[PDB]
């Protein structure tokens, strides 16, 4: 429309700053730092804990925000602890508005009341973080359950008071997490409870029986604090996954390598 | 007509909650103790490592909505064990506890009001010595009654001041007494007209002993159990705190006094 | 009898939680203080051990429910125990301060509102040097009030950044400001003229100062207190955060400014 | 001809105190009470931990005394942790007496100095305990290796920084103690023999590979207090067994259940 | 006539520091606080425990200092625990020289080096201790026992494994210790001997058997750090005394109360 | 193809310098970075209330084979760390180790005689860059003393107060402390002219205070040297230096107290 532009102002705002809280949350027990992909599509990140076992791939669809403006793709390396110690501070029902100028070392949050009386801003240097080194598995699921995200959550918890090795089995029927160690042995049982409403949506093509490292299925648990529910998808001798959804807005979704014997 | 397959003990409680707060309670004092389980009941008898106080507690059949031994067998446990495992039990669920004819092992079974949960946990049981100490008896001249967790409030509160505590009865009250770096502390309770909580002593003459407040803390953990205390006392002979469960039982602590 | 004297000097609250919220408050900044007795009131005043900061707190007589100091006595304490003590005693009873002549100790006695317990709790005195002080006054050129939780968040966030928070003045809003390793953090606060919410700024000219972190910190624990928190500032010299306790009395601290 | 009663029935003196010492620390270890069989062929004590996961078998053969008398089979149960603290004030080098009459619900101990000028005399309330009296595994030790006790001690003390299990490889040409946990991973490789000619004996048939429990290892290896070498025996899925010889004169043995890691 | 008349003064200084050192402990053990009268005879301390069951009196003779000077007598009030603090820091080797100029207030301690290259200086502020209340006890008449003060030290930390109570009974033969508890019953009995030093010189005029509370007797026997014997003196229904002498310089005597029927 | 390296090895001959060091610097934090250029290995770091600060080098002179070509820097839990070198031998040889891009540095111990040999590995960190930077220059007084000695006042001078001052006079120097316990002091006369037997050199006269948590943190240091030196300037981080020298040094700075 007879109108260019060379400048950068990438600034995305989001009305409930609970959100960017919870998530940082999430994704810092898994990694110390990441890239901040702004597409116009919306953010992503993608990162892989320092064992290179475990991947966690966020998307915050442009759709999720108040306001938000990506025109070019730029990357923004961030340190997560530091992020984390940020909005720690920042009130759950204030807004947050990430922004980031032309190529300025720096990216800034700027926080603001419903009732404009109180404004925070704190800024943070940004990094310098080498390219993902990658990548997602792709990969197709025979197996899908899911429950309640809580119960999920829960369910891992306990299981450590056992071993460090959780045994996932799934039937039509339901699904068994399992665990040993010196205290003893645990298991919890799941019935799937069907035709209709709402509790555990078992969908498998065979029986299918798994084990995977309860410190990171722990880590990953951490995202009951965004979706009711939780859905876990598994393949034989493949890397499980566990997904989150963001109220259609986006998502969170792990992928951790199983235990080999 | 028909015996087998076997095989032989059974004992489910609604509440979950009750032996979450009551392995807590014991396990304060005992890290290992014998679960012997008569048709009567499940006892558990057992002291502390410095043989100064003791444990006595019972769980009478009609505790259970649903009780099973033949014979009596014994089971010793890690208490240690056993509270990680009931730390993860949800209050509201049941929870059966089931042995097998010679089978080395214990398991503990809980499930939802609903159904659609099941966990089960077992155990590795050992063999504990099944051990000596008598429990003691009365006659109990004084005995004061109060509210658990007021009770629970002071032994916290007079342990700022001392390790020890002098409990001193008299006709309408009782006198909680404490020493120390930091200063002297008391806290008197008034006993006459209405004592529910509200203090019903009952004594036969006044009476003044003294105790280690360390264990006095350990069996105030009673107060999950019942709103009210019992504490019975006879000179130079060790007291007595009760705790009763709902009449389907009780937990019951014995303490020796301290000397001069 | 008559040395003379004499000699008690009685002083009970009603609601034995005002001690406990204020003994945290100074005991935060010094951990001895004198509590001088007229029959003006309480009052204690004291600075910390690198002499940058300085409490003044007054409790006047109408404070009190009942309330006797014929001479002026002055009482020490360790505020450490004195601390450990009012941490066990119910918020909502009250609180008698008792002293006689010449009694090397003081007496805490609380009650409940029913008279069903009594608790009574005695503490050795010092034996404090007076404090080389003084107290700075009075020349406030524009100051600021504003909800005293939001200040003591405030605080608490600058800390994430920085040991030194930048609070700058301006008629519209005040800007506290810090910086360190994480990045720069500030939080603006806006509000015109005088009105409980939310700030009533009231500066003559633009103003701007910076101080210690953790006394600010210290403060904070004001906001127990008051619900509204009042800042006074000057060029070069230490500023003041008040808080009201009520229409009965005052704390107030004092500090230093940074050069920076 | 003759004489006929009595009195009495059980004396046993060694001449260094030491010992008695040194084996009650040893064995009060693995349990804190056991029977004492006292044959005219020695006294011996059997004994197995609370979970019957580890078992203590120790002899001391009546030529270990200065003077020894056990006309029929006695058994006599003793609380070691009482008997521990009396030997803890026992002079090392003053003779000990251990002596029980006919009648009797109480055994004396004796002590006295070489010079006569002190006796000591201790009297424990004795117990009735129970069986067993499982009473041991049998026999074909595959895989054998002995090395200085006291290594061994220092291993065991040292692999507990990382873990509670210790997996113990044996190869010709070595022995390998390994472990794992959150501190990370340690092991310590002993070589010899041969590493011809000549720790660390190694003489197997095959290689080898089981794990223990630290705990019980630990409890065992107290045993280097009397023995300047340690002897242990193992084969495939079975209690390993760790040997400390007394001069000879008897001997403490430890078996010990393999884990699955 | 060559006179002054003054206003002043205290100077106390001993060669090795070490003797201040282990005296400090001793007496420590009873009291946290006592008064040291310093007269141109020496420095006595007398004083009682909080229950007036056992009496300490130490002193030391003016020969028992390289340098002495107490021209009046001055009661100098000092907290014992404060005391302990400073003379754990002093080296043993080092002189140690304590003086007070008159109503200041304050004690100062001075330590020297033997090569006058380190100097040391504490100050002690000084209490007001009330005036002892209790008289030292009298009739001293025998039965009288002597024996090595480290083996006493030993014997009441044994017969502490058993009871809180000790029970001493002297005959022509040699005197016994005895003492009863849950671990069981436990005696040492010392036998009269032998060629240098008889080794255990009882001195009796009849049969003679008290029992005492062992807290007390163990605070005592920490004495061994002073005389390598120790002296025990009893009478019937009387207060037994336990003396140690420096070796001629001075003593420490403790006084305790027998317990009752 | 004549090789880089590659990797990271540095042995040290005997253990017991490792074992050390990481007890004395593991006293003022529990975590730090361990740059390796080919200059040798660098450690710096600052206590959690940035009051004080530690700088300790070691020369690639140090070990007995050493190979950093290019640089990497290694993260790692001192508390686990000194857990680790705890069950050390002292006389044992330990080669430090690390392979590209490997999430874990290896510690590999072996006797004289071969016939042992240990391996341990730890999981490394994640520790972001250091900030606060190195202060100089002191330049005025500067007293050298026996490391142990230095030591024995510090804790000494810790059953009075919290706070020391230190007074430096052509004299001698002066350690003195307050508190309820009374007053103390330490008084070093210059002795010399070399060695204990107290090097002082000053300038001018000079009295600042401190914080004694951490001399006596820093005084730790006298397990790697007979001999400190302690060097102070009016207003400014006194500084306290261990020199294993030439090979190496270990550097304590830290805070005056403020009016």
């Amino acid at each position: 429309g007879l109108v260019p532009r060379g400048s950068h102002m990438l600034e995305a705002q989001v009305q409930f700053a609970s959100l960017w809280k919870r998530l940082v949350e999430c994704i810092n027990g898994l990694v110390n730092e990441a890239n901040f992909d702004c597409n116009p599509g919306g953010l992503s990140v993608q990162a892989m804990d320092s064992s290179h076992v475990a991947l966690v791939h966020m998307l915050l669809r442009d759709d999720c925000f108040v306001k938000y403006q990506c025109g070019r793709n730029s990357i923004l390396g961030l340190n997560l602890a530091s992020l984390s110690k940020v909005l720690k501070i920042v009130d759950s029902n204030d807004s947050l508005s990430l922004r980031h100028d032309d190529d300025s070392d720096v990216v800034t949050l700027t926080s603001e009341n419903p009732e404009k009386t109180r404004k925070c801003e704190y800024q943070l240097k940004l990094l310098e973080i080498e390219a993902e080194s990658m990548g997602i598995p792709e990969m197709d699921y025979r197996s899908t359950v899911t429950l309640n995200s809580a119960e999920f959550a829960k369910i891992v918890r306990d299981m450590q008071v056992f071993g460090d090795t959780v045994t996932i089995a799934i039937s039509k029927e339901g699904v068994k997490f399992s665990s040993s160690g010196d205290v003893g042995q645990g298991y919890t049982f799941l019935q799937a409870a069907g035709v209709s409403d709402r509790g555990v949506e078992v969908t498998m093509e065979e029986p299918i029986t798994l084990s995977f490292a309860l410190r990171f299925m722990g880590i990953f648990a951490k995202g009951s604090t965004l979706s009711e529910r939780v859905t876990l998808k598994f393949a034989k001798d493949s890397p499980c996954m566990v997904e989150y959804g963001i109220d259609n807005v986006g998502y969170l979704r792990y992928y951790l390598a199983p235990k080999v014997d």
